[PDB]
């Protein structure tokens, strides 16, 4: 038993990091067979970014002023190309530790393991959730662009995230593996409103579940509610809406505990209106919803 | 900015992870060399962990009896000898993935990453603290031990832990890698006190210096203390006694933020006699102390 943040192991994803600079710009980049993924904005200088033109900073560059770096080796570049916000750069040999890989375009609530990395370099792992905003709260400093978040499904990693900026407010932004962003961001440096965020309800109940399986349950009470009733506290205090296939999707934890979901959702509705008293679950002291009911299961089952 | 659990990238260690296999009992073994460490219970069955004669038990084992796994692969095991609570099995061919490595005895208070295994496959990494008491609030399931902890500096891998029990109360008991246990307990199954504990203050004032660091200053105040006056409020709260050598290590933190311990130290004061109001302090509602000064500084500075 215990409950902790876990992340993936990052073994799979180390062996894909590299560095990639442009000109004056160094950042991290993801080498998957032969080509290296990595933020376009590596082509900027500073006096770009307040708005850069990409297509014609693209146009200035040439495949040997790439410079990627895998550790010791140098990669050759034989090709590059503007995918949305990411460059694919084309190289002569395929990464012999490419794992098995997909790239995901993952949901907002649902979590995912980052490897902060610098000059091609990994530093740390941690566990994060894509906010239903579609912010991060990373921890990320100058040059970790480019660093990534995946999940692992026995020998597959599916890529869901790669870093690109960091707005004014302190949280995070960035792309699925295609270059899209996540949210209404640009990569440009310019004040980004990340609109209202709100707290991932299946994720509190599924921590609620996991509180519950590792001996945490003086939140459990005689009480019952519907989902309408629920909702109505969700809304006054901004938590997602609960809906039938987040019912469905919490059936492994209500069965393994045998606390039906409107009865957990009765304890979260108390939690809610009367705080936890500076009692704690989990070694928290605020409502936790960084876990999605997968991960309390895999987490409780020993899934590798 | 932002600020996380965050653990060391597990890639060094997922390399050196095998099954071990005794008669009936299956658990993690830690591949270094040409030598494979795990816990010595992996010789017993349940009738005999109530008190195992493990010198008797070992006798009945042969090198055969020892089934180690790579995987795919099946290492043959040429040796075997019990030191303290750990057995070494030799092994006819060396890791080809070991990397430069170290055992280490951290210290209390101290913090390490753990690759949690379950038949020598690794499932996830996190970042513990060793309490003061040498028990450790980890994320264990059956099948868990010989999972170990580590910290990482740049290439070297400093193994600390290997764990081997879970108590009655749900926390977590292990080795270093010569197989002495942290703390009072022994490999056995029987209720065993864990010490009285202590939050470890140099961690919980070097976390506040992480929440200046990234933006979260609301716990600062007009006042100052004396190491006398705080650890009277650190006797009466259960905090570790504050000593030069703790501001000592401070010192970089200090210097950073240009708040003087002792100031910092008036802040934990107030936040100990008022708690938070229920206001957090980098996402957390709690007093974090899982972040040693050292942690903090490595994250905020990007250290690969
Ligand atoms: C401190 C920090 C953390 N993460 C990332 C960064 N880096 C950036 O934001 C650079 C940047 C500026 C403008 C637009 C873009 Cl797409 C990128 C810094
Ligand atoms: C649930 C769980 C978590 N971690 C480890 C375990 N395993 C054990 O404790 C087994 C055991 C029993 C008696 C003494 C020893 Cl040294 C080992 C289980």
């Amino acid at each position: 038993s215990g409950f902790r943040k876990m992340a993936f192991p990052s073994g799979k994803v180390e062996g894909c990091m590299v560095q990639v600079t442009c000109g004056t710009t160094t950042l991290n980049g993801l080498w998957l067979d032969d080509v290296v993924y990595c933020p376009r904005h590596v082509i900027c200088t500073s006096e770009d970014m307040l708005n850069p033109n990409y297509e014609d900073l693209l146009i200035r560059k040439s495949n040997h002023n790439f410079l990627v770096q895998a550790g010791n080796v140098q990669l050759r570049v034989i090709g590059h190309s503007m995918q949305n916000c990411v460059l694919k750069l084309k190289v002569d040999t395929a990464n012999p530790k490419t794992p098995k890989y997909k790239f995901v375009r993952i949901q907002p609530g649902q979590t995912f393991s980052v490897l902060a990395c610098y000059n091609g370099s990994p530093s740390g792992v941690y566990q994060c959730a894509m906010r239903p905003n579609f912010t991060i709260k990373g921890s990320f400093l100058n040059g970790s662009c480019g660093s990534v978040g995946f999940n692992i499904d026995y020998d597959c990693v599916s890529f869901c995230y790669m870093h690109h900026m960091e707005l004014p407010t302190g949280v995070h932004a960035g792309t699925d593996l295609e270059g899209n962003f996540y949210g209404p961001f640009v990569d440009r440096q310019t004040a980004q409103a990340a609109g209202t965020d709100t707290t991932i309800t299946v994720n509190v109940l599924a921590w609620l579940y996991a509180a519950v399986i590792n001996g945490d349950r003086w939140f459990l009470n005689r009480f019952t509610t519907t989902l309408n009733d629920f909702n109505l506290v969700a809304m006054k205090y901004n938590y997602e809406p609960l809906t039938q296939d987040h019912v469905d999707i919490l059936g492994p934890l209500s069965a393994q505990t045998g606390i039906a979901v409107l009865d957990m959702c009765a304890s979260l509705k108390e939690l809610l209106q009367n705080g936890m008293n500076g009692r704690t679950i989990l070694g928290s002291a605020l409502l936790e919803d960084e876990f999605t009911p997968f991960d309390v299961v895999r987490q409780c089952s020993g899934v590798t």
